[PDB]
């Protein structure tokens, strides 16, 4: 029987590439999404056309709230309902916007940025572990630039740092259960689709390896390594996939 | 005019030592507390007996909620109300208890551990900056963040977020002359509930003296960071751990 | 045409595992060795029996000296002489023994430990780059460098310098399409001189399975980094330690 | 009795500021130098004018060689010969120049950069420890930008990384002897006198805190803290003094 994976925020970009590569590797996938219903459903449809009943969709807001634990439990439950198992969890879903220190209220900013990047990964990790030849692991999507953060992105940065702490803490604690916990950390490496080419060029020019952004597929490559049998001794590790960007001084 | 400092969770232990050393250095202090009302007022009394009108208390729950921003705004406001200025913020208050992955609901555990260790520090930093000499913030971090205690994920996540805040705020507040730094104890004043046998186990692990840090030793690093001897230092976290984080399993 | 790889200290243990896995992936290999001539030739024989003319041996002392640069240039040269190209360099060869601060002279200890772990990797990196597809260098680092073994200062300094080389060379060789990465074991194949009781002590420290890594497991991470699956990865060091570095004292 | 300190490369700049501040604090000082004989003697004169018999000079090349262990032993011995004790060692002396991967031979480059920045610190640490209410410590001058290195400075960077490892290893090992081992890490924060003012300004403009370099005094301030009784529980710590420079992404 085929293993199953949950990928949060899997409708687009890096999450989509991860879900696709897991599927191509033989995984059945839960495609979690928030707002991108059309994209998520069309992805699941494409994957199911490839192999019957190997993809399902699951909608959840991962903003922090008192119902977030239940939402995360339900995401994991959806994998068990659909496929009878859950082997891999990929914490990809993420809010990303500036929150300067000096329309959204600050409590909403906190809830979205810390919720998506840190608390939901924690609760999903809890639910994943509680519900557990096999090769069980979690991959957290981190950020290679966390020590050299984007100006005015404190809450985002705090969230990604907490995600590092979660990766380490969970690796330590879940090791007895055979659950490995690792991370993949892109740099400022695949720029937002809205951004102008000229603004994208400012970042690209800074990347030592090829003066270009990573493809979503290149990020997904590191995720599939970490979930694979080639990484069976690897836990608590975060792989930078940044083309040398974090090595470049101001 | 004397400068003024806010120290969160200042009624006992390390927070108390920080507040005392700041006061001894000439600062007027806001002693924030949560449940330790008697201890907090006792300390304020002692400091005011030393120099009149140089200490006030301020009660606030630092658990995450939709009113945490208001509570943090009020803590900073209380410093301006009492002393007309706020020069130093010390983010000391912290919940610390295990939250295994496998009586408190998980929602509550998240709110207390992430709230106290990370979100409140953020909101206090915001309010501090907004309300603005030698201005700085010191965050009480943790030297063992990369070698965490078993089953302390939420606490560890909070302290990691605190590192990210220290860096992010240092970067962003530098143009305003506000320095943001951290002090990271390994083992200092051990928990009150911890038995002497378990305390001795931890003490035995420390290379420098086989003993825990005094609260005063931790405070010493805090007062260096706030002092004029640290005027070019921002985004730095000073370990004060007697070599504990250097010891392999 | 098949790509070619240089693996230093490849006659046994992790170096052999790396050479073997590269060969199985389709690489022609230079098996560098120092004292293990019989093991190195035996390995080359086995690989050549599998595919004709795909393995050669190369002997060199990688102790620091004024001729180390020439020795390292010759190792790289031997790859070009044998295979007409050099696509991958694996810096595996390493001296490892205690050097307490309080038979070998200290100058010899410095020369061997810093030479093998740091200076030779640097000189090999220089010669590799100057002689220049999917080109990359993999440095064998150490996951425990921030939690070092007691009285292993020179070894530890060498491994830290190897981190700096990994970073510096990644930055500088990126314009040439040469990626530079590392693999950091915690405990893998334990020293042959180590008694089984001491080996079991180390094994028990490992959260993931209470066991050391096989050489193959280390080699797996090396082959990932050299592969097309790692084409955007440079300046990264992958821990392969089963969580060892996460465990506090 | 006054405590005594060895400061390597103390004739100029940061080393000089350190020597001066230690002296002002009540230390007797050994002023080590390499080529700056006039500056070293002039400093010794100035300090002895202040308090008689509190400063001596010691010349040594700290380039790696088979005679380096003896040279380092003699530097420490000079403190004991002059002052009868040695309480503090400051590893400040440092070669700093580019060594591209693609007049000096590479073996000389290796000897100078790795010798001054790492091997000599190690040998001096050995001799210091062997020769031992007291407050013994070593302060190593590190570099805040070691993870974001200057282009083509690989040997320098390797040296500074090795200095980090020495700081940690020696802290662990010398703790039982009451010898603390710490570091102070400036950024690109006090620029080379040979650098043109226009290039200096490019670097100054990068520093978030004040858009300016650190004074040598400010670096010395951190050294003074670490040697003081206010740092009695601090060992294996490296204090960045970089005005936020290392926090700034490319
Ligand atoms: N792109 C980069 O260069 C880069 C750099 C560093 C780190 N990373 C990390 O890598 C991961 C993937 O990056 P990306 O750029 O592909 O991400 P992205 O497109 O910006 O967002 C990924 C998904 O997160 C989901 N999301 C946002 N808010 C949510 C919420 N409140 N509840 C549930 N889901 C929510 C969104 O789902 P819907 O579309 O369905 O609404 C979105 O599609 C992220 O964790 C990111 O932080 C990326
Ligand atoms: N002690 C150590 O060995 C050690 C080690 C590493 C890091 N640290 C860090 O150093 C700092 C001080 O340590 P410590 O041992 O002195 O701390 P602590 O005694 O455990 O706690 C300090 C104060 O935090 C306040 N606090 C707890 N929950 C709160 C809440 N929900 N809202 C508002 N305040 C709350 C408490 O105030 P009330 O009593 O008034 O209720 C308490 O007095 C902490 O940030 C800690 O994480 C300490
Ligand atoms: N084993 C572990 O648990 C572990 C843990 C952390 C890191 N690592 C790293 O992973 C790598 C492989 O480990 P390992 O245990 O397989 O290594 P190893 O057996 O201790 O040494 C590998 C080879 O290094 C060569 N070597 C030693 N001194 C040399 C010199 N002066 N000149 C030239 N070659 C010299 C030897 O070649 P000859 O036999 O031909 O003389 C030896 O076979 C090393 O870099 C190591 O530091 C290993
Ligand atoms: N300047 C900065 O912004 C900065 C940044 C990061 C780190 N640091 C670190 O801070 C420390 C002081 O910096 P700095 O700029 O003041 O240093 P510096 O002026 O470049 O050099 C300090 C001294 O090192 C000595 N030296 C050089 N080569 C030597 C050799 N082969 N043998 C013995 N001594 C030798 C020289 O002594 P003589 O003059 O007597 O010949 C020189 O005066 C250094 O360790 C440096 O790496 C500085
Ligand atoms: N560029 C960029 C992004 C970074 Br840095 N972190 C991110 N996180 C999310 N979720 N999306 C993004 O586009 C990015
Ligand atoms: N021992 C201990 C403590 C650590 Br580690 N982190 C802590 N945080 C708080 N707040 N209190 C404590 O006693 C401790
Ligand atoms: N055990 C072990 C070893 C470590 Br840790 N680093 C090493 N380096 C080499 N070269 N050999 C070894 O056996 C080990
Ligand atoms: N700017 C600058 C310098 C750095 Br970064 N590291 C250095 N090291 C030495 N020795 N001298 C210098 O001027 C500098």
């Amino acid at each position: 029987e085929a293993p199953a994976a949950v990928v949060t925020g899997a409708a687009k970009r890096i999450g989509r590439a991860i879900a696709v590569k897991l599927h191509q590797t033989g995984y059945r996938v839960v495609i979690h999404y928030h707002n991108s219903a059309e994209a998520a459903v069309s992805l699941a449809d494409e994957l199911n056309k490839e192999r019957s009943n190997t993809a399902v969709v699951c909608q959840a807001d991962l903003t922090n709230s008192n119902v977030l634990p239940a939402s995360c439990e339900e995401i994991i439950n959806s994998c068990f309902r659909a496929f009878g198992r859950c082997d891999v969890l990929v914490n990809n879903a993420s809010a990303f916007y500036p929150t300067p220190l000096v329309g959204k209220t600050v409590e909403t900013q906190v809830a979205e940025l810390i919720g998506t990047n840190a608390i939901a990964p924690f609760l999903l990790t809890m639910s994943f572990a509680q519900r557990q030849s096999s090769n069980l692991s979690i991959v957290n999507l981190c950020d290679a630039m966390v020590d050299q953060p984007c100006m005015a992105f404190s809450l985002y940065n705090m969230g990604k740092h907490a995600l590092v702490g979660l990766t380490q803490s969970a690796a330590l604690e879940l090791a007895p259960y055979g659950i490995r916990v690792n991370g993949v950390a892109p740099g400022v490496s695949l720029l937002p689709v809205a951004m102008g080419e000229e603004e994208k060029d400012k970042w690209r020019r800074k990347v030592p390896l090829g003066r270009r952004e990573a493809s979503a597929e290149q990020i997904a490559d590191a995720v599939i390594f970490l979930v694979s049998g080639s990484a069976q001794y690897i836990t608590g590790s975060i792989i930078k996939v940044d083309g040398g960007l974090s090595l470049v001084h101001a």
